[PDB]
């Protein structure tokens, strides 16, 4: 695998894509998919969403040079916006100084809530829910054989009371399940309403929703660049004084709710484009990021820029990432699934890792370019 | 105008396409442009982004039913996922028994920030700054005589101070900027930069980021709506049983950030693929209406559901909205030209009413369903 994109801002889009199907070894019907429109007919689009009469084209690009824990890796975006894809590609170049990115994420645990009413002692309810845990979980677990063989399934549950609102107590049973390389939504949907009763009969409460939580904190991905400040110098700035205006810009997000908007917009920047490129839910995507980026009481930047002690820029980000690789669009679409080619994903964990990757580069060209302005 | 679709479950997308053009007065090209994919020449995408190698379809259906401030309104949305046009279409149904949703926006006022460093009296600095506020202003305006001919331009300052940071002081003037039908960003990010001179002399300080809030809280769009009991009735529920349920799902939400999430999430379901078929950055939006919903210290509902005296169900809803008429990809790409002529534009904060109010519907079908699952 080789990312470099050599003398892509010269060469046509027929020339940008026979480039791409050869070094990704895409077949002559994935080449041809590309090169007339209407890769999505639409009878195929009437059944993904309702009321179609057409479709809507956003451009698709590549963003080059990203190596992700030492393999290089193709990225295609859907998105409308200038400036975008050559900012990821070019910043992602500067992290291959330093081996490219590296990357981590959690177990894929998604969770489901179960809202119970109508229990007047909900702390002791809880108790008896957590005591009852083993029978809940396999009671979760005894639809699902497929996700259970893959190693997938519940694996935990959290009992959150909220003993006093203005609707009366509620107990709030979370479901902790593993779902492989799904995005879990349905998966996950399907075990609250299988659990339901049970806890209806533990609590003597009375089940209201049994809903995925977006706010998806137990499956997160993270990645960390550095670079020196050689990487980072140019003709006119050094290094050194180009790193002190990336972090001047990142405090400036980490204190003013102002500014840590427009900062993480940029992340997402780069995050979403490849959403919705692999077929996933880019409102998910969204809401979980955004939502973790106020869990600490104000609503901050999602990356993290310092230096090292020996002076080199590292930014980090750690973000929920709700994606998959099978299920919803990525598997009806054939440009998504051609997607999920071109990057060779192995895992719905990968495709978050590179996502968030490709969220921190795009970060990290917004803070060079709005600290490098003359 | 009428918004209403009959029996567009049952037709194919061209009869569906040959309805939206009848009720729309939609001329042959654009009938054509419709009927036959890639309305956006990969020649046209080519200049949007960097990178380009194709484009990507989202499917494109239609929202109908919607009534706003008493005008029939067709909602284009380009989105993926099932159950969500015909979610937000339904509510929009029961909503004309009340004679629709009834919507208000603010000024379109953006955000410039300027960010300035080095000013080691920076409360006394922000006095300078706030009495020569005239000359500021002023200079904002410049450049763009045709923005204030519109009656646009910079209106107002503020300054904010961050007295002790990592970074030392900061204090950020913020231009306040009507932006009429655009979106903003670059004429905000222009006048930001033409003011920085004279905000250094003022201060004695430098300069650093110049640059556009996506917190844009000065940019508001409103939209409420009321059922009656009757009017949510179905043949097995009452109405009054599903206007507690929604009251339920709600006052979880406004008080658990991990049913928050989700509950947000369902309302950029409608609203996003309103932005997205209209040209309009999504980004943008999202981060505007999650940053906002942590305003209060926690991150919660952006939505708020009540009853009123005589036990109608009210919904609401008030988040920033960045949107535009003209710019971007609304000018370049034929078929968001074709959106906004579909809806029947007036203006950027008519199209900022009309996805709130999508929004809001999106979450009362989302509630709904959710509380009357058996
Ligand atoms: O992993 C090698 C070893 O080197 C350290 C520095 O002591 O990290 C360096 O190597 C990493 C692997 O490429 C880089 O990601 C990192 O930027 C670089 O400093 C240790 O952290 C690590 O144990
Ligand atoms: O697959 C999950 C499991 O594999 C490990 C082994 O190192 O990580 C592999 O897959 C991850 C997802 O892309 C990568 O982060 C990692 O580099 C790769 O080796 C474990 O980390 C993880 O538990
Ligand atoms: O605007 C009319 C007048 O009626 C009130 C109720 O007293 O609101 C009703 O009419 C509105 C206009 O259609 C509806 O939006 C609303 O739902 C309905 O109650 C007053 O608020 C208003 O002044
Ligand atoms: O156009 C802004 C200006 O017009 C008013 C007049 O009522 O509102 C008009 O346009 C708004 C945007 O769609 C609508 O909310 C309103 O219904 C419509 O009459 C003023 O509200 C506003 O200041
Ligand atoms: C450049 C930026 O505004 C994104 C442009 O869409 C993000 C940022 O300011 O960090
Ligand atoms: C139904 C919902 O999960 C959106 C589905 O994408 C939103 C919600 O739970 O309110």
């Amino acid at each position: 695998a080789d990312s470099r994109l050599p003398n892509f801002r010269a060469l046509t889009p027929a020339q940008r894509r026979d480039f791409l199907a050869d070094a990704c070894g895409l077949s002559d019907a994935e080449r041809a998919l590309l090169a007339a429109p209407g890769a999505l007919p639409l009878a195929l689009a009437d059944g993904m969403i309702e009321n179609v009469f057409g479709s809507f084209e956003l451009p698709l690009g590549v963003a080059g040079n990203f190596r992700v824990n030492g393999r290089d890796v193709l990225v295609p975006m859907a998105v409308e916006e200038p400036s975008v894809v050559a900012a990821a590609s070019y910043m992602a170049k500067l992290a291959r100084e330093d081996g490219g990115f590296q990357t981590s994420s959690t177990l894929p645990l998604m969770r489901a809530q179960v809202q119970v009413l109508g229990v007047t002692d909900p702390h002791g309810a809880r108790l008896a829910v957590l005591q009852a845990r083993a029978q809940i979980i396999e009671r979760a677990n005894s639809r699902d054989k497929v996700l259970i063989g893959l190693g997938g399934g519940c694996k935990d549950i959290e009992v959150h009371v909220f003993p006093d609102t203005p609707r009366g107590p509620m107990l709030v049973v979370h479901l902790i399940v593993d779902v492989r390389d799904a995005m879990g939504a349905n998966t996950v949907n399907t075990m609250a309403e299988s659990v339901a009763p049970l806890v209806e009969k533990i609590t003597g409460g009375s089940v209201r929703l049994r809903i995925l939580s977006n706010l998806a904190d137990l499956r997160l991905a993270r990645a960390r660049v550095r670079l020196t400040p050689q990487t980072l110098a140019t003709q006119d700035r050094s290094g050194e004084e180009i790193i002190e205006g990336v972090l001047d810009a990142y405090t400036f997000a980490a204190i003013d709710p102002y500014r840590a908007a427009t900062h993480n917009k940029g992340i997402m920047n780069g995050i979403d484009p490849v959403i919705v490129a692999t077929g996933n839910d880019w409102r998910a995507v969204e809401a979980g990021a955004h939502a973790y980026a106020s869990r600490s009481g104000s609503y901050t930047s999602l990356t993290r820029w310092e230096k090292d002690a020996g002076g080199a820029l590292v930014g980090s980000i750690e973000l929920p990432m709700p994606v998959g690789l099978v299920g919803g669009a990525t598997k009806t679409h054939p440009l998504a699934r051609l997607a999920l080619k071109i990057m060779d994903l192995q895992s719905a964990q990968q495709l978050g890792e590179i996502a968030a990757a490709v969220g921190l580069a795009q970060n990290l060209g917004a803070l060079r370019a709005l600290a490098t302005e003359g």
